[PDB]
């Protein structure tokens, strides 16, 4: 009687649900399985540290819409790995981390196994759910379970425990064939009432001045023309969120971005798609919003999160595909949006980026470029070739590129996110890059960069098209605070480091960008390559301010 | 200008939520939001024990759909109520576990506070969210959370910590009605694609011996119509699980309840509606599924229950309703299920039933009835009078009563549930009866009864209409296990007691029964009266087998 | 080769580390195990719920300072007994709460097993350790880390998981025999360093106003001589708290309990023995220390207590005997108390309990005894029979047996403790009954007593010398509260029941108490009998104050 084992049978349990790569870092006691993964002929990309390796899975996720799925080691590396599900779970990620575990017995008396962890609790505040494949028998229904948790209801991480036993039991051939199965159905679609849509057609019918806002859930979805069509038939103006850039084009003459503080405080109705009423939006309360309550209409896959913040006149519970196809037929022939609100958003819209443009085009000393003449290379770039994925983090090298940096196509731009996560930046890259087999671009913080930066190596080690430009002025924030004593650095300095020297030091290629014009030139001649590269942008250490748009969240002394 | 202060707002929030009432037990700090509840002209319940209330609470979410609430003190009281709320969680029972706590800044340091507990993060396996309204300003929001999380997707427990400095806080009346509001349809309906239907439609159509399976889940659902218009135009056999009885009738001629064994080991499509294919299906294999892989239908509203035991050959996700309607607009018109098949589980429930009747009637000494005789007087008068709820825990009791005792109406049989509680008697009693405003019956086991007897008190304190008959055979399955060393009492035992005299001390009205002539006229009288009366069902020692039907679950 | 299993070295297990009895419920899948107990020859105490089970074991612990051991199923089961071993942990009480758990492989993927829970992590925030056997041959590592977990450092609650499989495991007896052992010394001295002794010696000898407070840390330390002698030796007054009462005499001439405010108002130096400054002693702040901090001295084996609520001057850490016998010789030879000190609280001790006999004497309506009147009955009785345990709970019913009734002897009052849990009664008593021999004597708030009075059956199926007094007002704290609206019940009345027909149900035997003289009659006939009795005290419904001593935590509306 032939024979397979539980390596195998987990192999294949994962290549039936459409799995084909992991990102992950080996050791004990899951080294052989990321060899005979690779063996078999599937993808491991390994990294220096399982956190980058778990943004990876995280943000593939994102741009899939299946599972990223993480490897790493027990207790240490498992803890790396779960601080990246964690992200993946309060961003709505589909992610798997799978982790060795050590003795069941030894662990459950606490008696000092190797890397001793009760993984499987210890996850539990970082995911939807905590499983443990104990058995080789339960692996299908087990990585089913974790598919189904990661991409239905409001998606997220799933941690699955792999006891180090459970690798090397047997199982016949024959048995393990009836027993694989792949899921029906893992992500379906979920329709919204007819009275549900009729309560928000309404609202949007009476609106004197309607606002649309698109989320990083309504770009995760993956129905852009549906929701193209709903914006375009409706005449109602739209402001994306960060992620939601590129949805539609954000030079989409119906943006309402370049006027979004208006735009918000002086709506009736707001139309929140895919998108939570959390700090990014300020709770739906105060100046931001006129210090008033507007009629929210709200459509989202998670029932309970609506009334989470404010009051939600409208609220449409199911997928955005779903609901927004019945909205439009809802809305059908109705009139356009008032003309005279329109018009006023279009002329502060057209006025605001006339004096962003008069911003990037003026000049700065070599070496001290400031935020917009800089940025404003990648802008005429990615208008350009708008097909390459656009990594950002920091504090001014986010909120300027946000603002400076158009996005044309959608799943592109990859950010800090909802909990404004300093250490993305390069993993996103590993990822994006092996998702799309397309180029990436990172605007990096020099702060932000420092969370991820060793995997430049990584980046280097799989030849990947990815241009990592670092904004570099020397700080968090800026880069030239005094010292608080005679020869003792301030704690928000860094040194303005040669970090194209860093990446020459792994095969990659290095750049000095002193001038907007040497940008570009970097720039298009790093795209064009194929190779990575990292552009070492000289910033002028007094350019920014304390947090970007955030400084008021900030706790000063007045005592 | 007028000011209102915490407790008020909490009342106006929960009121506007339509919550009218509350299960618990008082004491520091929330004596007088019970008290102010009340003058307001609300209703409290007050128990002898917080597990009790909260039990109360699940089952009141159970019957109405909508959050049962239970109120207690902080971490002694708290404790006792989450055992309720992780009860609830489990069951799928919408309810809102509102605790008292005490000083964040003591707490938070671990410094010896009085009844010091972080309630909120010790809540958190027990259920599908635990919050803390902290603030005045966030009761409003606070109440539409826990309700909505309560009722939403797979419903279940909430908590909500209250902490002590919460009530006396004040705002203007004029800012609390601003910020006081009606969440928007809380629980929503949910639909499913075309082609999920047309998946399941197509099962069902080409299936040679198809099974109903009916979950609570789908009694919850109160779509009875909707459901059993699926069952009469398909014509397929249907079952029920033990709270799914009455939905329809348990006597309706498509029930293949008494001859569940083989009609699941022989069945080749199975529709599970509410219905999870846990340890009461024994995980969807093994002897009792005929060893093969059954072609699946599950209607359900949680998407990842869907291969959590076995493939699922047609998940249909949604709310029940909503899919049930959908499946019957696929399937109308379609021929039903295969005569050959419907007539031979017919013929096997038929003769099972004879069966049956033969043990009902059957004749025992005085004062030593068996399961049969005894829960066939309760049978037959659930026939004449269906429009009572039937609460049911124990192991031989609950068991032979599932059997025997056919319920016509639906959401009245109230049992042990997914995790076969002892304990959950007299809440539900006490909530079944204030929810309904009808007639109760409980058939309790003598050691089930004992974990929730205090609060026979509390149900004479309210003179409900409740008659609780004890299956007194004096022990836990036996009442006869022989003393393991000299003078020496075994385990199992209990003492075969005067439970009528218990009863009777506390203003109740108590029986003796001692034959089925005995208690048929108990019976009859107690549920006449619309008073709190026991039944004292002496019941033969030898009458019960070890753990019931799950006898083969133990370890020798 | 001849075979054990599971049921047996747990068995074995148990009884080499010196447990012959246990507390539980039965049902699937520890049934057998409960039998097999019995069968070898131990005591099983089967109870109507498992948390008056646990109660019972954490008190058994309290009293004999070795784990009471409390057995239940799963799920359900468990959970019952964990509220149980939270107390446990809290109050300081050794105690095992031993549990049957389900299959590891469901359980884990949350398939829906039968009482389906992850019992082990459900229990960490409720004891010091949470452990599981999964293997027959780590039985006696496992009972050893538990005895040891529950009895040394601070004692605690311990949870050990056993998986239904555990049991039908077997193993050679030549093995399990090499395997069983019996730990050396689980509970050992720790001895505090000379200058931590010489600390508090200064402060003492220094005092102008000392003061001793004696916790039941200090009474289950079982060194009732030593501190004695202590006290004693150095004649300064003393204050036990609940427990602590007749660790010394409570008609000690140095008592200082019948002047307690004034005492701790006015003292300078405090001498605390196994007694936190929580919630019961204010934390040692405000008007009860006279809005100062005193010079705490502080003897406590945990470490990280010191400093938890105020500063420690002379911290000691250690165990309690240890501890007292260094500072005995630290002190010998030293001047006793001031003497104006010492007589102005005996002064005033005199004149406050001439004033509580004069209370107990007055005379009042027949069925309408007060809490003096009915209490001063108990108090005589229990100065003439000091042997004897004297459990307690409630409101009004515990303030006022605290104060009035008198312990001669230590580790015989049995009260609410650190949380002021309701529910603790007749568990407590069969606990006392089992491990002492003797009789017990219950004083129940009739509120207090609905929260075990089911346990009133399990009294009278084993036939144990309990005499359940019921504090019957009607109510909690008091049973006359108005309706709130016409035919509505107040929320804190009760039924003024026939408590005495509820224990005469289940073979008890009954009495009705409506005047002191009846109750002394039956508490004496009752006592003598040896036999399970209840005694139903008719106590007038407007007697008691709301929350008795602890009124001013109340939180009462304004607006
Ligand atoms: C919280 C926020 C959503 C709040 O939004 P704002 O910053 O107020 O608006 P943004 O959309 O970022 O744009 C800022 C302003 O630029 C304007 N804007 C936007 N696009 C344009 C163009 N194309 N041209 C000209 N002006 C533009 C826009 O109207 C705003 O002005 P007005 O209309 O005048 O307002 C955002 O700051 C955000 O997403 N922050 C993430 C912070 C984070 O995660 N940080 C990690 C580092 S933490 C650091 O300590
Ligand atoms: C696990 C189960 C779902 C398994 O279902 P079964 O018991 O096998 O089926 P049931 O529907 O109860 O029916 C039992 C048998 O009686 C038959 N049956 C059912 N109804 C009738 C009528 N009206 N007449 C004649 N026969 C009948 C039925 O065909 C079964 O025989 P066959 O077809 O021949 O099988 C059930 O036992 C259950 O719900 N258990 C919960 C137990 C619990 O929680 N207990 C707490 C105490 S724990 C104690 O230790
Ligand atoms: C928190 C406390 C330590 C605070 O102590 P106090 O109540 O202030 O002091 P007590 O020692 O209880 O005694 C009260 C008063 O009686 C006096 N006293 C004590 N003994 C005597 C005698 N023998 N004769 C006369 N007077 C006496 C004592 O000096 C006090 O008066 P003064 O010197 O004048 O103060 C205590 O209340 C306590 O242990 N409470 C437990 C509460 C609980 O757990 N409740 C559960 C129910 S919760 C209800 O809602
Ligand atoms: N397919 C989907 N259909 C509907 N809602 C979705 C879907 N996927 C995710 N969501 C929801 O989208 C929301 C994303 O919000 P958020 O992360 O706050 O976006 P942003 O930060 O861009 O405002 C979440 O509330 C999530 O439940
Ligand atoms: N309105 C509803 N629509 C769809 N599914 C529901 C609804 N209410 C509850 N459910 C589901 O019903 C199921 C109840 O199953 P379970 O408690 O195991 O029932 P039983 O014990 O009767 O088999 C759960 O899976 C739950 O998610
Ligand atoms: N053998 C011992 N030696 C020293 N300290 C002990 C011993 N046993 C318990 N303790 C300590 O005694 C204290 C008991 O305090 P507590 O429960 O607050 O008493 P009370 O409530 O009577 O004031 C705890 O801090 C505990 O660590
Ligand atoms: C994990 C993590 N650590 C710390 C922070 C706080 N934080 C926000 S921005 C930032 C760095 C900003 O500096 P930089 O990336 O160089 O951008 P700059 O303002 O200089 O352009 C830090 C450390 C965070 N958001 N996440
Ligand atoms: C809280 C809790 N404790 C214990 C159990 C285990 N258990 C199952 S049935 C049962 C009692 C069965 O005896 P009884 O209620 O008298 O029914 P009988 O078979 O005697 O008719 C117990 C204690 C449980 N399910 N829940
Ligand atoms: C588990 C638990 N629930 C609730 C409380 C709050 N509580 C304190 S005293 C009390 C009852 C007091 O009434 P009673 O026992 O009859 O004493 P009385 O004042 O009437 O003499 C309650 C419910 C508590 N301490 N513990
Ligand atoms: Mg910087
Ligand atoms: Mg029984
Ligand atoms: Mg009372």
């Amino acid at each position: 009687v032939e024979l397979t084992d539980g390596f195998h049978v987990l192999i294949d349990a994962l290549k039936m649900n459409d799995i084909d790569t992991m990102y992950g870092v080996v050791g004990i006691p899951i080294t052989n399985l990321a060899r005979m993964w690779q063996d078999d002929g599937q993808r491991f990309y390994s990294f220096r540290h399982e956190q980058h390796a778990g943004y990876a899975a995280s943000i593939a996720g994102y741009i899939e819409g299946k599972p990223g799925v993480c490897l790493t080691v027990s207790a240490p590396g498992f803890l790396n790995g779960v601080t990246s599900l964690a992200h993946a779970t309060t961003n709505c990620f589909p992610m798997i981390l799978l982790s060795g575990s050590s003795e069941r017995e030894i662990v459950d008396l606490q008696q000092g196994d190797y890397e001793e962890m009760d993984q499987m609790n210890v996850a539990r505040p970082h995911c939807k759910a905590s499983f443990r494949i104990n058995s080789i028998k339960d692996i299908p229904i087990g990585i089913a379970r974790a598919v189904r948790t990661a991409v239905s209801g409001r998606p997220g991480g799933v941690y699955v425990d792999l006891p180090a036993k459970l690798f090397g039991q047997t199982i016949s051939v024959e048995e393990a064939n009836k027993l694989l199965f792949k899921p029906i159905d893992p992500a379906p679609a979920q329709i919204p009432a007819e009275d549900a849509i009729a309560r928000a057609a309404d609202l949007i019918k009476n609106a004197k001045r309607p606002v649309i806002m698109l989320g990083k859930g309504a770009a995760y979805a993956q129905c852009d023309d549906e929701i193209r069509a709903l914006v375009e038939e409706t005449g109602i103006p739209f402001l994306p969120m960060g992620m939601a850039k590129g949805l539609l084009p954000d030079n989409h003459p119906q943006s309402a971005a370049a006027t979004r503080a208006f735009a918000l405080a002086q709506c009736d109705v707001c139309v929140l798609i895919g998108a939570r009423l959390n700090w990014l939006m300020q709770h739906g309360k105060g100046k931001t919003w006129g210090d008033e309550l507007k009629k929210y209409v709200q459509i989202d896959i998670q029932a309970n999160e609506m009334d989470s913040n404010q009051p939600i006149a409208a609220p449409v519970v199911g997928d955005i595909k779903s609901a927004v196809s019945l909205l439009r037929k809802a809305l059908k022939g109705a009139p356009k949006a008032d003309a005279e609100w329109t018009g006023a958003l279009k002329a502060k819209v057209d006025g605001n980026k006339a004096k962003l443009a008069g911003k990037m085009t003026a000049e700065t000393p070599s070496g001290m470029m400031n935020y917009s003449n800089s940025l404003g290379v990648v802008r005429d770039f990615m208008l350009a070739n708008p097909d390459i994925s656009l990594v950002n983090e920091g504090a001014n090298a986010l909120d300027n590129t946000r603002m400076i940096v158009d996005m044309l196509k959608p799943r592109k731009r990859l950010d800090s996110g909802t909990w404004g996560v300093m250490g993305i930046g390069m993993g996103y890259c590993v990822a994006a890059a092996a998702v799309t087999g397309k180029p990436v671009i990172a605007v990096e913080g020099d702060s932000a960069f420092g969370f991820s930066g060793m995997e430049l190596e990584t980046i280097c080690r799989y030849n990947l098209p990815v241009t990592v430009i670092i904004m570099n002025n020397g700080g968090i924030y800026k880069g030239n605070e005094a010292d608080p004593q005679p020869g003792v650095i301030s704690c928000t300095r860094l040194t303005r480091g040669r970090y194209d020297m860093m990446m020459e030091a792994f095969g990659g290629k290095g750049y000095v960008a002193n001038t907007p014009a040497e940008l570009k030139a970097a720039l298009e001649e790093a795209v064009a390559s194929g190779k990575p590269c990292l552009i070492n942008a000289m910033i002028d250490p007094d350019a920014g301010v304390e947090s970007g748009r955030i400084k008021s969240l900030n706790v000063v002394s007045k005592v």
